[PDB]
C-alpha cells in the first residue's frame, strides 16, 4: 500500500498502514500525481522492514541526522538512530542521545529534506553499504515520511519546522550565562559562590541544582539537611537577580511512603507480561511514568506545576533517553569479583525489550516508539509551565525526537575537555541546529573531572571553551563531583579576566542573539549556522568546521588549538574584521588578528547591549522587540521610534555625517579603517541618512 | 594479532618435503608474488606491477610493498617514515604508505583534519609507491572534495613530484 500526498513543496509519502510516534497535522491533506519514481526513490517492505533508497552521486552533500560525532556532511557511514546514554562518548561514537530522524540533501545547489517520521531504530545509511547510495532503514512494517522541497536549506528548515512545531520562544535570560555543577550545595554555599561570582564582576542569569539537592534522589523533594529551607535559598537568589533551574529525572522510586509512586500507580510503563517495568535509576529500584499516554502527561504536568510554585525558574530534563541501569548493574552483580574488563556497550542502559507503552490508546513495544519519549517528557513538562501561567519558559533537555525544539533547550550531555573537544562540540551543536534543534550548547569546561587520565583541566583550555560558546544559545559552566572547581572566580587572575572580558562580550551581543531567537521561534531558522546553510552552493562550505555563522551576518572563527593566530576561511562576498576593521574580499583565507576572530558580512545590521547599533551595507533585520531595522541607499529606516545610543557604520566610502530625521545633523568620527562613529543619544523617530 | 595466522597444523610441501607451516610461513607471500610475477609473464607483459603486503627476503624480486592499515594522526608521520625507511635499509627498494592513513572512523583516535592530509601528501613526496587510500567508512579524501586552499596545496605537491619523476626513476634503475 502506498500513497503520496502533496502540499505546500511538502510530499507525505504513507508505506502501508503507519502508527507514527506522534502525528503532525498536514494542513490541506492532498492526493497527489507524484510517483515514487519521479521523486528519486525506490521503496522496498521486507520483513517487518521498510527500506528507502536514493542515490548519491559524487558532490551530493547530506547533511543534519541531529546529534552526530561526525563530520557535518555525513556521507560514508551507517547511522544509528536510537537514544541512549552516551557515557564519556569519544568522537566518531554512534548513536548519542538525540535522535532526529532528518537528513537534507544538496545536489547541484539545491537542497532537498527527508524526514522519517519513526521513533525506532532506523538506520541510515549513507553511501557505505553502497557507495552510489542512500539506504535508510526503518525496522517497521509501516512508515510515514517527508520529501520536503527546498530549494534552499532554510527552505527545508522552514517547512520542516512547519510540519514538526515552531520552537518555543523562551526569555532572554535563559541565553545568559549560567553556572552549574554536579553538585553546589549545602543552599547556604549556593549563595555564597553566586555573592562571589557577582562582586567579581560575572553577570550570572542562573544556577543549575543537580540531583544532590534532592533526598535520597527522590524527584520533588528537598534534602533534609543540605536544603532544609528551599524557600529561604529562592528568595536570596531572586533577590539578587538570579534564576533556578532545577535538574528532574525520570525516574519515580519504589518506594511504600513516597507521594509521587503512589499517585502516579497506573500511569506506569509496564513490560509485555502485564507487571510494572521496575528497573533502576539514581533513587535505587524505579518505576517509569509512561509518557506516551495523556493521563501520565496530565499527573506529570501537575508535579511540575506545583514545583515550580515554590518559585523554581526551569526545568533540567536528563536521562530522558530514556536510560536505566538494571541490565549494566545485572552484570556487575554476577560478575563482580572476576578479574576481568568488561566491554563497555552502551545500548545495555536503554530500556530493555519487553517494555510496553498505551500510545494513541494502543500498546506498542519499546523499541518501536523509543526516541519519543524524552519528546513525550517535554511536552508534559512544558504543560506544566501553563499550568503555572508561567509565560517565561525554560526546559533543558539531553535526549530528544524530531519535534524536541517545540519545548526545550538540548546541551551535549558528558562531554570530556580536551582540545579536540572543542572541535566535536561544534560539530554536535551545529549538528542540532541544522537539523531543527536551535537552542543548543556544550557545558563550558567540559563535564569529564578526574576519573579517567585522559581529561585536560588546563585553563588555557577553559578559556578556549568559554571563547568557543561566545555566540551558543546556550551558555552553561557544568562539572562533574571529582572535577576541580571551574568557577571564573577561582582562576588566577590572568585567566579570570579573560572569562570576563568574554562573558561581558556575550553579553554585549545577547541583544543580537536574542533577536535571532526569536526568529528561530517565527519561522524556524537556526540561531547559529555551519557556514554551507548561507552559502549551500559552494561546496568548500561543507569542509569548513571549525567557523559558524551567527544569524545571517556574524562570522566567527573560534581559536580551537594552542595557536596564537589561526587561518579564516571566508566565503563569497565581503566581511568586516570587528576588531580592527580591514574589509576582506570574500572566497579567500587569512590570518585570524585577535583572540575572538569576528567578522560581519556586507549587508549586517547588528544590535548591541545599550541601544547600540552596527550597520554594514544593505539588509533588513527585525529586532526581538518588534522593531524592524532596514539599511538600504544610505538610509536607515526604523519601523517604529526607537532609542538609539551609539552609532557605528562600517563603510568603504567615507562618511562625513549622519542625519537624523531629515532635520538633525550629527557629526561623526572615524576610529579606524572603514569604521564611522554617531554618538547620537535619543529616539528616532524614523530614519538616518547617511551623507 | 597471532590469532589471525594460520593455525600450527597446517603443512605445505616444499621441495618434496612436507613442512609445517610455522617453519616456513614468512615465506608464503614469497611464493605468491613468484607465481604472480610468473603470471605476468605468461601474459607477455613487460611492464609489471605487483603490491604485496606481506614478504620475506626476496620479495624485491616480484614486488612494490605499503605499509598497510596505518591510522591516520601526527605521530604516524614519523612512524611511516621509520617503517619505509626500515623496509629500504633492508632491501626491499620501492615502497610507501597510504596516503591520508587507511582507517577511516571506527575509534576515536583517527585524526581527519585537512592540513594533516596536506603533509601526508608532503611527507611521501618522494617515496617511491605515492597512494591514496581510505577504508571504507573514512572520509572522501581525493583532493577534489577538499576546500581550494587545501585542493592547491595537494595539487602543487603531485606537480613537483612529476617534476622529480624523471629522477626517481632513474633511482629505481
Amino acid at each position: 500500500i502506498l500513497k503520496i500526498y502533496e502540499n505546500k513543496g511538502v510530499y507525505k509519502v504513507v508505506i502501508g498502514e503507519p502508527f507514527p510516534p506522534i502525528e503532525f497535522p498536514l494542513e490541506q491533506k492532498i492526493s497527489s500525481n507524484k510517483s515514487l519514481s519521479e521523486l528519486g526513490l525506490t521503496i522496498v517492505q521486507q520483513g517487518n522492514k521498510v527500506i528507502v533508497e536514493k542515490s548519491l552521486d559524487l558532490k551530493e552533500h547530506i547533511i543534519g541526522l541531529g546529534e552526530k560525532a561526525f563530520e557535518l556532511d555525513r556521507k560514508r557511514k551507517r547511522y544509528v538512530m536510537y537514544n541512549v546514554d552516551a557515557g564519556a562518548y569519544k568522537k566518531y561514537q554512534d548513536p548519542l542521545y538525540v535522535s532526529i530522524p532528518l537528513f537534507i540533501s544538496v545536489k547541484d545547489g539545491v537542497a532537498t529534506g527527508y524526514f522519517f517520521n519513526s521513533a525506532s531504530k532506523v538506520i541510515f545509511d549513507v553511501g557505505l553499504e553502497e557507495y552510489d547510495k542512500v539506504i535508510v532503514t526503518i525496522p517497521e512494517d509501516s512508515v510515514e515520511f517527508y520529501v520536503i522541497e527546498g530549494p534552499r536549506i532554510e527552505d527545508v528548515l522552514e517547512k520542516y519546522t512547519e510540519l514538526t512545531g515552531k520552537p518555543f520562544l523562551p526569555p532572554m535570560w535563559a541565553f545568559g550565562y549560567m553556572i552549574s555543577r554536579y553538585s553546589y550545595y549545602p543552599q547556604d554555599k549556593v549563595v555564597e559562590l553566586v555573592d562571589i561570582m557577582q562582586k567579581e564582576g560575572f553577570r550570572v542569569a542562573g544556577v543549575f541544582l543537580d540531583i544532590h539537592y534532592m533526598d535520597s534522589y527522590k524527584l520533588f523533594t528537598w534534602h533534609p539537611y543540605r536544603f532544609p529551607e528551599p524557600k529561604k535559598l529562592i528568595d536570596e537568589l531572586h533577590k539578587r537577580n538570579v534564576k533556578l533551574i532545577t535538574i528532574v529525572d525520570h525516574g519515580i522510586r519504589v518506594d511504600q511512603n513516597y507521594s509521587p509512586f503512589l499517585s502516579g500507580m497506573g500511569k506506569f510503563c509496564e513490560i509485555e507480561s502485564g507487571e510494572l517495568f521496575v528497573g533502576k535509576m539514581w533513587p535505587g529500584t524505579t518505576v517509569y511514568p509512561d509518557f506516551f499516554r495523556e493521563d501520565t502527561r496530565e499527573w506529570w504536568a501537575g508535579l511540575i506545576s506545583e514545583w515550580l510554585s515554590q518559585g523554581v525558574d526551569g526545568i533540567w530534563l536528563d536521562m530522558n533517553e530514556p536510560t536505566d541501569f538494571s541490565r549494566a548493574i545485572e552484570i556487575r552483580d554476577v560478575l563482580s569479583s572476576l578479574p576481568v574488563q568488561f566491554r563497555d556497550d552502551r545500548l545495555v542502559t536503554t530500556f530493555p525489550d519487553n517494555v510496553v507503552h498505551y500510545l494513541r490508546g494502543k500498546r506498542v513495544k519499546h523499541e518501536k516508539v523509543r526516541n519519543a519519549y524524552p519528546l513525550y517528557e517535554a511536552m508534559a513538562t512544558f504543560k506544566g509551565f501553563r499550568t503555572s501561567h508561567r509565560n517565561e519558559i525554560f526546559i533543558l533537555s539531553r535526549a530528544g525526537y524530531a519535534g524536541i525544539q517545540r519545548y526545550a533547550f538540548i546541551w551535549t550531555g558528558d562531554n570530556t575537555p580536551s582540545w579536540d573537544d572543542l572541535k566535536l562540540q561544534l560539530q554536535l551543536v551545529l549538528g542540532l541546529s541544522i537539523s531543527g534543534v536551535p537552542f543548543v550548547g556544550c557545558d563550558i569546561g567540559g563535564f569529564q573531572g578526574r576519573n579517567f587520565a585522559e581529561i585536560d583541566n588546563s585553563m588555557d583550555l577553559l578559556v578556549k571553551y568559554y571563547a568557543l560558546a561566545l555566540f551558543f544559545p546556550f551558555y552553561r559552566s557544568h562539572k562533574a563531583t571529582d572535577g576541580i572547581d571551574t568557577e571564573p572566580v577561582f582562576l588566577p587572575d590572568y585567566y579570570k579576566e579573560k572569562v570576563k572580558e568574554i562573558v561581558e562580550l556575550r553579553y554585549k551581543f545577547l541583544p543580537y542573539i536574542y533577536s535571532l531567537a526569536l526568529e528561530a521561534s517565527e519561522k524556524g531558522h537556526p540561531v547559529i549556522r555551519p557556514l554551507f546553510y548561507e552559502f549551500q552552493d559552494d561546496d568548500d562550505m561543507y569542509r569548513i568546521e571549525d567557523e559558524y555563522m551567527v544569524g545571517k551576518y556574524l562570522l566567527y572563527a573560534p581559536i580551537v588549538s594552542k595557536e596564537e593566530s589561526r587561518l579564516v576561511t571566508l566565503p563569497r562576498g565581503k566581511w568586516y574584521n570587528y576588531w580592527n576593521g580591514e574589509i576582506i574580499n570574500g572566497k579567500s583565507v587569512v590570518k585570524s588578528t585577535h583572540e575572538l576572530p569576528i567578522y560581519l558580512r556586507e549587508g549586517s545590521i547588528i544590535p548591541l547591549e545599550g541601544d547600540e547599533l552596527i550597520v554594514y551595507g544593505e539588509t533588513s533585520f527585525k529586532r526581538y522587540d518588534n522593531a524592524e531595522i532596514t539599511s538600504s541607499s544610505n538610509e536607515i529606516k526604523f519601523s517604529r521610534e526607537i532609542y538609539v545610543s551609539k552609532l557605528t557604520i562600517t563603510s568603504e566610502k567615507p562618511v562625513s555625517k549622519i542625519i537624523v530625521d531629515d532635520s538633525k545633523e550629527i557629526q561623526v568620527e572615524k576610529t579606524m579603517q572603514n569604521t564611522y562613529v554617531a554618538k547620537i543619544n535619543q529616539k528616532i523617530r524614523g530614519k538616518i541618512n547617511l551623507e
